[PDB]
């Protein structure tokens, strides 16, 4: 009895500093516009790194319909300072938000901005989220926090932490993120503000699925980690979108034997150092294997200002052009199109959370090289499903010097394991049937899709 327009959902998201937190939003963000949703994208300017602004460009140019909402930000690791920046002035973005049309339906911001946002979504009167954008096991160690911190002799004496139900059951001292055991630091600062916040949200969705880490999920969502939490929705994995891609890195893989080459890369924002760098280089003539090698000789892609022939050195080029078996690059890469090329057969990888779940998606095997941060608690949460491995004796990056002999022998270790390449399908079966009805994804957007209508 009725000839009316449906009623838009309209949702806002709000993405803080670098490529590992963009990423995943605008993963996202493709996912509520293929459910019909009117998306605001809320932009801080400018970025640290030229290849988020890349990224939003290609973006915003398949999506015309997307509203952007401009953050012009006012004048340490450059990308932590972003990152303190933004949750500093976000105070300021009432104005934008309650003035969207058509009417809000929902709200979902960074992980890093819970406390200066919570005060803003519940003047919107919106159901509000974060997008959690590391690991599930990595967001109970966060919920869990005011009950370690709450000890006197925190941060003195804590040799394991032991969060009932969880996917890696025993975390010790040498795997817990540098900055927690350090009350001044950023995360730290941000750890004890914002988690007692989280049973403010209506909930928390991460970038997982069963298949990885079925543990951690059903400890979060069955009161085992901590009474009072907010729902945690698996709406991973994120499928790599057409928008990321920027032709002989291509035209090189095509020439090459189907599981024949190894990729290295230790993601958007780390570098190590040059006599480390060269080691890496070393271990991979000496594997034998042919590789595609990704170099960093900064944290900041904006900030590089030697040539690679320089950053390597003489020794190291001339090896690598005389066996004609690898291929080095300091530029950007469209990394989901090299791991899903049949010629890719292995990765060493940071284990930064987006590179875990894409080789997941994709079902290549990790040799781990975990580097800082929580790195090393994904780096486990690889293994336990026995389609990775890493070396705990390795260590942060720069607390020594790990030799070409033994990252040769790493490598060959991997590359000849069979097994990790059989975990490794199941996984990659496990990441499609998320995504398909009936799947944990699917479950979970029909549910928060119906919230709210
Ligand atoms: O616990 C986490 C993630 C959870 C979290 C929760 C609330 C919050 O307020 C901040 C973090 C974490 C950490 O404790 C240290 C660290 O160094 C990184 C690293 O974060 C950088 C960002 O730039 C990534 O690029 C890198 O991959 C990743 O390892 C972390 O994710
Ligand atoms: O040359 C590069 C380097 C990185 N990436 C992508 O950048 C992201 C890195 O995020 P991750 O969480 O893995 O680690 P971070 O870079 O934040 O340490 C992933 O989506 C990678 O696929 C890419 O496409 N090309
Ligand atoms: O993924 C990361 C995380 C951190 N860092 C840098 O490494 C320093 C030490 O990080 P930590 O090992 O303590 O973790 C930080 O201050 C950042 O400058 C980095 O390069 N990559």
């Amino acid at each position: 009895s009725s000839i009316a327009p449906h009623p838009v959902v309209h949702v806002a998201l709000l993405p803080s500093a670098g490529m590992g937190h963009l990423t995943p939003f605008l993963r996202l963000a493709s996912l509520l516009l293929h459910q019909h949703c009117h998306v605001t994208l809320i932009t801080p300017q400018p970025t640290v790194s030229k290849a988020e602004e890349d990224l939003l460009s290609r973006f915003l140019s398949a999506f015309p319909q997307v509203n952007q909402l401009h953050f012009h930000l006012p004048p340490t690791d450059p990308f932590f300072l972003q990152f303190a920046s933004i949750r500093s002035s976000s105070h300021l973005l009432t104005p934008l938000l309650s003035s969207l049309t058509p009417p809000l339906s929902s709200f979902i911001y960074d992980m890093t901005l819970i406390s200066p946002l919570l005060p803003i979504a519940e003047s919107l009167g919106v159901p509000h989220y974060i997008l959690f954008t590391s690991s599930a096991t990595m967001f109970s160690f966060f919920s869990y926090f005011p009950t370690l911190a709450k000890s006197e002799s925190f941060p003195g004496k804590l040799d394991f932490v032991e969060i009932p139900g969880v996917s890696v059951s025993s975390i010790p001292r040498s795997s817990i993120p540098p900055p927690l055991l350090v009350p001044n630091s950023l995360f730290g600062k941000l750890f004890m503000e914002d988690s007692p916040k989280l049973k403010k949200l209506h909930g928390v969705l991460v970038n997982t699925f069963e298949g990885i880490e079925k543990l951690s999920l059903e400890a979060l969502n069955g009161g085992k980690v901590v009474k009072g939490l907010p729902p945690v929705y698996g709406v991973g994995p994120f499928v790599p979108c057409e928008f990321e891609k920027v032709e002989t890195i291509s035209e090189w893989l095509d020439e090459q034997p189907s599981g024949s080459v190894v990729y290295v890369s230790f993601g958007s924002r780390t570098a190590m150092g040059r006599e480390q760098l060269r080691e890496v280089g070393d271990g991979l003539v000496k594997s034998g294997w042919r590789f595609l090698w990704v170099v960093k000789d900064k944290i900041v892609d904006r900030a590089e200002e030697e040539g690679l022939d320089g950053v390597l050195g003489f020794e190291l080029v001339e090896r690598m052009v005389k066996e004609k078996k690898g291929l080095v690059v300091k530029e950007w890469v469209d990394q989901s199109e090299i791991l899903g090329h049949k010629a890719v057969g292995g990765f060493v990888s940071h284990c930064g959370w987006n590179s875990v779940v894409e080789a997941a998606w994709f079902g290549v095997k990790i040799l781990g090289w975990p580097l800082h941060g929580d790195q090393k608690i994904n780096a486990e949460v690889v293994a336990k499903g026995g389609w990775g491995v890493w070396k705990e004796g390795w260590d942060w990056e720069g607390e020594r010097l790990v030799k070409g002999e033994e990252i040769g022998e790493a490598i060959r270790e991997v590359m000849n394991d069979e097994s990790l390449v059989m975990k490794a399908t199941q996984v990659k079966k496990d990441a499609r049937k998320a995504i398909s009805v009936g799947g944990g994804c699917e479950v979970a957007l029909q549910k928060l899709m119906e919230v709210w209508k």
